[PDB]
C-alpha cells in the first residue's frame, strides 16, 4: 500500500524506509522530503489564480492571473475536471514571475539530482549519462512545469490515466485522488505532510527495461473530486524533467554500455 520515502541528500538519497530506492523503482514512485526553506507558497497561488482574469483579484497577485489569454500554454480538458497551465523552460522566463521562477527551478533541480541518483545506483557509466538522457540530465532537456486545477463542479473524471513522458516528475499534492495501476487495480496515492510525490515516467522505463531493476513508468489517474467551493478543489503542480525534443536517446545494456539508440519523435509516436 504505502510508498517508500526518502530525502535528499548532498550524496543522493537517503531512504528512511525498508524497501528503500528497489522497492521504490518497483513501485514507479516514491515519497521525497520537500527540502529545508523550499517555498511552495509560489505553485500554490498559481493554481488558485492562473484560470482567472488579470483585472478579476488583488493587485499583488497580477503576475499569476491571465494565463487563458497568453499563447499555448492554458489547457481546458473538455471531458475531465482538469484545467491546467503546462509551460517549458523558455516560457517560465517570459511569463512567470521572479519568485514562482524560482519555485519552477528547484523543483527541476531536485527532480535532476533524482535521475543522477537512480543513473547512479542502476551502474550506468558517469561518462554516459548526457548521452543516454540526450543532455535531460544536465538540465537541457525539457524542463516542463504545470499547475492543474480540479474543477469539482464538473461531473467527470478528475485526470485521464496516463503514463508522464519524460524521466522524473516532482510533484506536489495536499488531497486524496491520486491513484496508481498495481496489479489489475487502481492504488491510492494519498498525500503526506511535508513531502512531494516523484513518479518515473516513459522515457525513464524505455531506458532502463532491460536492467536487473527496470524502472517502471507510473501508470496513473486522478479521480473525480467531490463537489466543494470552488476556493478549496484539488490543486496540483509539478515539474517534469523530459528527453530534448529532437534527438535519439539510447537504452542502457546489462554491462553499462549505452547501446540500441530510440528515437525520440518514434516514442512520442507510440506513445500517443
Ligand atoms: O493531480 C495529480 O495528482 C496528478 C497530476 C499529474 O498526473 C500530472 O500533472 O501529470
Ligand atoms: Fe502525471
Amino acid at each position: 500500500l504505502r510508498l517508500q520515502k526518502a530525502r535528499a541528500t548532498e550524496e543522493g538519497l537517503a531512504f528512511e524506509t525498508p524497501g528503500g530506492l528497489t522497492r521504490a523503482l518497483r513501485d514507479g514512485c516514491f515519497l521525497l522530503a520537500v527540502p529545508p526553506g523550499f517555498d511552495t507558497t509560489p505553485g500554490v497561488t498559481l493554481c488558485r489564480e492562473f484560470f482567472r482574469p488579470v483585472e478579476q483579484g488583488g493587485e499583488s497577485t497580477r503576475a499569476y492571473r491571465g494565463f487563458r489569454d497568453l499563447d499555448g500554454v492554458y489547457f481546458d480538458r473538455e471531458h475531465f475536471q482538469t484545467e491546467h497551465v503546462l509551460i517549458d523552460g523558455p516560457g517560465r522566463e517570459r511569463h512567470f514571475p521572479p519568485e514562482l521562477r524560482r519555485m519552477a527551478e528547484h523543483m527541476h533541480e531536485l527532480a535532476r539530482h533524482v535521475l543522477r541518483t537512480v543513473l547512479t545506483e542502476l551502474g550506468v557509466a558517469r561518462e554516459l549519462w548526457s548521452e543516454v538522457t540526450g543532455g535531460a540530465v544536465d538540465g537541457r532537456g525539457t524542463e516542463w512545469f504545470a499547475a492543474n486545477h480540479y474543477r469539482s463542479e464538473r461531473d467527470r473524471l478528475g485526470c485521464a490515466p496516463h503514463k508522464d513522458t519524460g524521466f522524473v516528475t516532482v510533484l506536489y499534492i495536499e488531497e486524496g485522488g491520486l491513484e496508481a495501476a498495481t496489479g489489475g487495480s487502481w492504488t491510492p496515492v494519498d498525500p503526506v505532510p511535508g513531502c512531494f510525490v516523484v513518479n518515473f515516467g516513459g522515457a525513464f522505463e524505455l531506458l532502463t527495461s532491460g536492467l536487473d531493476r527496470p524502472v517502471r513508468a507510473l501508470l496513473h489517474r486522478v479521480r473525480q473530486c467531490a463537489p466543494r467551493p470552488e476556493s478549496a478543489d484539488r490543486f496540483s503542480f509539478a515539474a517534469f524533467v523530459n528527453p530534448p525534443p529532437t534527438g535519439d536517446l539510447y537504452r542502457v545494456g546489462a554491462d553499462g554500455t549505452a547501446t540500441v539508440a530510440r528515437s525520440t519523435e518514434d516514442f512520442l509516436r507510440d506513445f500517443n
